């Protein structure tokens, strides 16, 4: 049967995901819901902030923090992409294009794994910065993360685990609707059996979660929105802070 072929694919992607991302959702949840060995230091104010620097501008200093981290995620995501069957065999220009557009959608999908209603894990889970402390930041920085939490709280309500996420982030990267794609066909063919792999995976892994597959695909809309707001807000910074530098890798990704 072909089902056997789809599980092998599901398994392969899961193995690669674990190899590419150091902080999985399983670990993240273990830390958030916990355990005495995985307990994080919590940052909820400026004092605990300067206290946190030990154990582990202001709004700008953390903004650069996210920047460096996002660059790391891009690297990890790029490494995972190469493992998707057929990906590296596609035209180079498109490989670059698929990455340029899928990286941020994937970053916010996985960032949810490190979030709960109250805040978000940092420094590979050694810390936990409160949602409120982030919202208290001088504008426009103060409202950089709120849209992520709102998305996270509802995305997390689907109760997906890592083996599920591995296939879904792969489906995201292999999107034949990306601006500027040279050969949409071979890309669509790959996503086709990836979606087939996802459908079966959700059915077996969540036998009683009616239409999770359809529900999860609709979430691909919420991600689009998030990216846009982030980009607009980003344009504001570059003008209000002509003295703050932005990483090249991230600048080339935003030409959009
Ligand atoms: C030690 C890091 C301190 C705080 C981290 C808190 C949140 C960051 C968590 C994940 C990073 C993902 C997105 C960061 C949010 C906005 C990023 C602003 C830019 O700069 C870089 C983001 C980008 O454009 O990719």
């Amino acid at each position: 049967p072909e089902s056997a072929d789809l599980r092998a694919l599901a398994k392969h992607l899961y193995d690669s995901y674990i190899k590419s991302f150091p902080l999985t959702k399983a670990k993240a949840r273990a830390i958030l819901t916990g355990t005495t060995d995985k307990s994080p230091f919590v940052i909820y104010d400026m004092n605990s902030l300067m206290m946190g620097e030990d154990k582990i501008e202001v709004a700008i200093r953390i903004f650069q923090g996210c920047q460096f981290r996002s660059v790391e995620a891009v690297q990890e995501i790029t490494e995972y992409a190469k493992s998707i069957p057929g990906f590296v065999n596609l035209d180079l220009n498109d490989q670059v294009t698929l990455l340029k557009y899928g990286v941020h959608e994937i970053i916010y999908t996985m960032l949810a794994s490190l979030m709960n209603k109250d805040g978000v894990l940092i420094s590979e889970g050694q810390g936990f910065m409160t949602r409120e402390f982030l919202k208290s930041l001088r504008k426009p920085f103060g409202d950089f993360m709120e849209p992520k939490f709102e998305f996270a709280v509802k995305f997390n309500a689907l109760e997906l685990d890592d083996s599920d996420l591995a296939i879904f982030i792969a489906v995201i990267i292999l999107s034949g609707d990306r601006p500027g794609l040279l050969n949409v066909k071979p890309i669509e063919d790959i996503q086709d059996n990836l979606l087939q792999a996802l459908e079966l995976q959700l059915k077996l892994n969540h036998p009683e979660s009616s239409q999770l597959f359809a529900k999860l695909l609709q979430k691909m809309t919420d991600l689009r929105q998030i990216v846009t707001e982030h980009v607009q807000l980003l344009q504001v910074i570059k003008k209000t802070e002509t003295d703050m530098s932005l990483h090249p890798l991230l600048q080339e990704i935003y030409k959009d």
